[PDB]
Parts: C-alpha cells; sequence; structure tokens
C-alpha cells in the first residue's frame, strides 16, 4: 500500500481525534489539510504541542516543525528541501532527502547523527548531547555545531564558510578551508589556533586553554576583530602583545586580549613567591619546611624573581609536568655546602647586566652546580663524565645563542620557550641527557622543520674547532685542576703573571694600531679585554693539552 491520496485523509483524521489534548491536535489537522488542499509546499504547524507526528504528503518543499513536544519524527519526503525541528525534544533523527539545502535540529536530545546529503548547504545543532560527526558535503557552507560536547570535529568542506561550536569539549581544531570567514568557540579545551585563513573577519577563542599565539594572526585585514580572552598566556606574550598594540601604527588585525596572573610580571619588580613548589606534585615532602629557614635570607629575594620568571613558561608543566628538571635540583641546594650561597649569588645577576633576559641563567645554574661538584672532589681522575657534559654543556650553550637569535624575530614568545623546544627536538640529533626528552609540537612557533635541522648542523660545526678551546675555559675544568693537579695550576698564573707584566702593554698597542679605534675611550678598553681573554685562553689551552696527553715512545 504505497501512498493514496484518501490514505493519507482516514490516517490523519486518526491523528486528530484519537489523544485530544485540550485543544492542539487537530489543529494541525486543518494545516495538514490546506497544506494538502490548496498544494501550499511548506508547513508550519510548529506551536501547536503535539505528542507525535502524521504521515508527510509527497509535493513538500519546506517544513517548519519546531518549537513543540515531539519526541520523534516520521518519513520524509525526498521532495523536501528546508527542515526545522528545531526546539521540540528529539531522541532520534529520521532518513534525510537529497535536496535539502536548509537543515536545523536545535535544543533537542539526540547522540546520534546521520549522513547529510550532498545537496545541503546548511546545518544547525544548537544545543545537545550529540558527540559525534558524520560526513559533511563539500557542499556545505554552514556549521552550527554549537553548545553541545564534542571531541572530535571531523573535515569540513571545501566551501564551509562559517563555523561555530561554543560549550563543546574538543581539544583541538582542524585546519580550516580558506573560504572560511568567521569562526566562534567559548568553553571548549584549546591547543591553539589553527592557521586562520585571511579571508576570516572574526575568530573567536575564549577557551582558556591555549598556550601561545601562531604568531600568523599578523596577516589579518585592519578591522578583523579575534579574541583570546581568558587564556592562559606567559607574562611575556601579553606584555608583548600589549606594547605591540599601543603603537604608532596600527597593531595588526585588532585582537582581543586579556590581563591573566595579576599586576605586570616582566616589567620590573612586581612580585616574589617563596619555595615554589613544583615538586612531586603539591605533596611537597616534607618541603617549605625545609626551604622555611631559607625564607629569612639574604640574596634570597633575587633567587625568587627568576623562580617565577622561569616557572612562567614551563610552569604550564609544559613537556614533563614536574622534575623535568623540576625536582630533583632544589634537593641539591637543600644540602647546600656552600651550593646555595652559590645559586642565590648567581641569581642576583639575572636582574644586573646583562639587563633583563633569561636562559643564561639556567645553564648558569647548571655550571655552578658542575663547578660544586667538581670542587667538593667528585672527579678524581674521573675525566671521562666531565667530558661528556662538557661537551653536552657545550651544545646546551650554543643552542642558547640559537634561541636569543631567533626570539628577536619573534615577539610572542620567551626566550626560553624557544630554547625549550629544540632541547628536547634536538635531544636524539645530539646526544642530550639534560633532555626531558618528549614533547612533540609545544615546539612553539619559529622551528621551521629545516631550522632544527639548520641548527644540529650549526652546533655540529662549533664543536669542531671551538670545543677544545671550550673546554680549557671551563668552571669545572678548572675546579678539577686546582684540586688534582696543583703545581701545573699553580705555574699557569705564574705565566698569566708574566705576560700581563711583559707584553700585555704592548699585545693591546699592537691590537688598536690595527682597528685605527685608538683615539677611543672606549675601544682601548675592548684592547685589553681582548688580550687579556686570549692569553687566557692561550695560557690554559697549554695547561689542558698537556694534563691530558697520549705521546708515548720518545
Amino acid at each position: 500500500t504505497s501512498r493514496a491520496y484518501e490514505n493519507y485523509l482516514t490516517h490523519w483524521t486518526e491523528w486528530k481525534n484519537n489523544r485530544i489534548q485540550e485543544e492542539q491536535r487537530d489543529i494541525a489537522f486543518q494545516r495538514l489539510v490546506s497544506c494538502l488542499q490548496n498544494q501550499e509546499t511548506n508547513l508550519d504547524l510548529s506551536e501547536l504541542g503535539l505528542t507525535t507526528l502524521p504521515e508527510i504528503p509527497p509535493g513538500i518543499k519546506s517544513i517548519n516543525i519546531s518549537k513543540n513536544n515531539l519526541s520523534l519524527i516520521s518519513p520524509l519526503p525526498a521532495s523536501l528541501t528546508q527542515l526545522n525541528v528545531s526546539y521540540n525534544r528529539l531522541i532520534e533523527l529520521p532518513a534525510l532527502p537529497q535536496g535539502l539545502k536548509l537543515l536545523n535540529a536545535s535544543h533537542n536530545q539526540l547522540i546520534t547523527l546521520p549522513t547529510l546529503p550532498i545537496s545541503l548547504k546548511e546545518l544547525h545543532v544548537s544545543n545537545n548531547q550529540l558527540c559525534s560527526l558524520p560526513v559533511l558535503p563539500e557542499l556545505l557552507e554552514t556549521l552550527d555545531v554549537s553548545c553541545n560536547g564534542l571531541a572530535v570535529l571531523p573535515p569540513l568542506p571545501f566551501s564551509l564558510q562559517e563555523i561555530s561550536a561554543i560549550g563543546n569539549l574538543l581539544s583541538e581544531l582542524p585546519p580550516l578551508p580558506h573560504n572560511i570567514h568567521s569562526i566562534w568557540a567559548i568553553d571548549n579545551m584549546l591547543t591553539d589556533i589553527p592557521y586562520l585563513p585571511e579571508n576570516l573577519r572574526n575568530g573567536y577563542f575564549d577557551i582558556n586553554q591555549i598556550s601561545h599565539i601562531p604568531e600568523s594572526i599578523l596577516n589579518l585585514r585592519n578591522e578583523c576583530s579575534i579574541d583570546i580572552s581568558d587564556n592562559p598566556l606567559s607574562s611575556h606574550a601579553l606584555q608583548s602583545l600589549q606594547r605591540l598594540t599601543s603603537s604608532p601604527d596600527y597593531h595588526g588585525p585588532q585582537i582581543y586580549f586579556s590581563m591573566s596572573d595579576g599586576q605586570q610580571n616582566t616589567l620590573h619588580r612586581p612580585l616574589a613567591d617563596a619555595v615554589t613548589a613544583w615538586f612531586p606534585e603539591n605533596k611537597q615532602s616534607d618541603v617549605s619546611q625545609i626551604w622555611h629557614a631559607f625564607e629569612h635570607e639574604e640574596h634570597a629575594n633575587t633567587f625568587s624573581a627568576f623562580l617565577d620568571r622561569l616557572s612562567d613558561t614551563v610552569s604550564a608543566r609544559n613537556t614533563s609536568g614536574f622534575r623535568e628538571q623540576v625536582a630533583a635540583w632544589l634537593e641539591k641546594l637543600s644540602a647546600s655546602a656552600e651550593l646555595r650561597q652559590q645559586s642565590f649569588a648567581v641569581a642576583a645577576d639575572a636582574t644586573e647586566s646583562c639587563e633583563d633576559r633569561v636562559a643564561l641563567t639556567w645553564n648558569n645554574l647548571r655550571k655552578t652546580l658542575l663547578v660544586h661538584q667538581a670542587s667538593e672532589g667528585l672527579f678524581d681522575n674521573d675525566t671521562g663524565a666531565l667530558l661528556s657534559l662538557g661537551r653536552e654543556m657545550f651544545r646546551l650553550e650554543i643552542l642558547e645563542d640559537i634561541a636569543r637569535d631567533k626570539v628577536r624575530t619573534l615577539h610572542f614568545v620567551d626566550e626560553i620557550e624557544v630554547y625549550l623546544a629544540f632541547q628536547t627536538m634536538l635531544a636524539e640529533k645530539l646526544q642530550l641527557s639534560t633532555a626531558v626528552k618528549e614533547m612533540r609540537f609545544y615546539g612553539v612557533s619559529g622551528v621551521t622543520a629545516n631550522d632544527l635541522r639548520t641548527a644540529e648542523a650549526m652546533v655540529r660545526s662549533r664543536e669542531e674547532n671551538e670545543f677544545t678551546d671550550w673546554f680549557s675555559l671551563w668552571g669545572p675544568w678548572h675546579a678539577v685542576l686546582k684540586r688534582t693537579e696543583a703545581d701545573r695550576w699553580a705555574q699557569a698564573e705564574e705565566q698569566k703573571y708574566e705576560m700581563l707584566e711583559n707584553e700585555y702593554p704592548q699585545r693591546v698597542a699592537d691590537r688598536l694600531k690595527a682597528s685605527g679605534l685608538s683615539g677611543d675611550a672606549d675601544a682601548e678598553r675592548e684592547a685589553g679585554a681582548q688580550v687579556m681573554r686570549e692569553t687566557e685562553q692561550q695560557i690554559y689551552r697549554q695547561l689542558t693539552d698537556e694534563v691530558l696527553a697520549l705521546r708515548l715512545p720518545e
């Protein structure tokens, strides 16, 4: 019994009369009729609360049944294009007609969604329980997925111009087709901004987990507004953006910002915390008791300053949460034996000349440790260990040169997070034990696939001529020398004294003539500095070359 004319008619009457509520059953039956009787292709009968729905006539182009109480839906005409089921609660969605351009189901129940036909140009789903999206016809220019929890946001059509998911639980986004113009996400969890095509007027992300600014944002038109308010951003990133924004000439596309961790952190001297605990957890395992006594201290505040500052980039927890280099170190200061004094005293010069910037400081702590490790006697004549560290430590050294060099091109990135990127990636290439060894894409901005192996090559180079000279001036190396070979160490000064006495002033003169800089009250000083530096390099290379040397038969 495929549909006849009257077949509807009898069945409809049964639908109006059986189970009338106070009114609205039959009123649709008047509507069902006039849409049939006058052949009008579309019908609303949305307002009138109706438990269920009857059969539909074949010639229908649109159906507006919405704002009802309707548990489920009947069979659809193929002929259908516009469908609004919106506000009536719906637990399941029937099979769709090919030619539907417009489609809406909002404020409804179902978790499950079916296959959208090619001709479909529009999809609205506003409040829902669905967590999973099927295939989108490339034809589709509108996606309202907002407000219902979604982890997985599928591919987007070639043709999508609009995307809205608010309140979804999605972790990251797919990259967006060029047509895309307006974008909305709030109350989500979002790694980062996925490249944002230049057509775009407004993307919106208030979803307070995004770590950094893609820096590809400044390619976008003047009245173009995007929103990064309430995201965790480095004091550096925000401050940078702000300075960048208050500008004689135009910011970029107007971007909307936040405030974040209280009151101006990379402007000078705002605050200092105490015994900042990144330690195995908020589990202190006796800590803050132990670092309490130090709280009354001198030089402890300077240290407190670069405890926040170094936290800021890696307190994102990013890469390994805690103990990445974190918890093992401050247990070393816990014993002191001059170590702390050592650590605190270096921490002051972070804010001293070199003025304000970082990353030499973190390097320098590790050096001051070895300086201490070596000194307290940990190298007996075992040089082998001390060989591989210095060689490693040189690599780490050269990389901070590199970060500093890239970080003055990029304004959205702390100097250290650039570095913090290289350390984990090159961890394989260049042997690195001080590598936390793994997190992939937190390797931030800049950091070209190539520039990563443009750096490896670089350090591969300096290692060659420059390293042998490196060890001889290094820290710990001296700390081992004074202990094991005292005489030769001593005779090294005997000789350093000599040059200072003898050729030193002349050595300078010679040097200044060749700079044509003799007048300068300024260059005369870098003259000694170079000579004083050079002969130290000279002296202490002799000193090392001997200490470890192979030539036997005579």
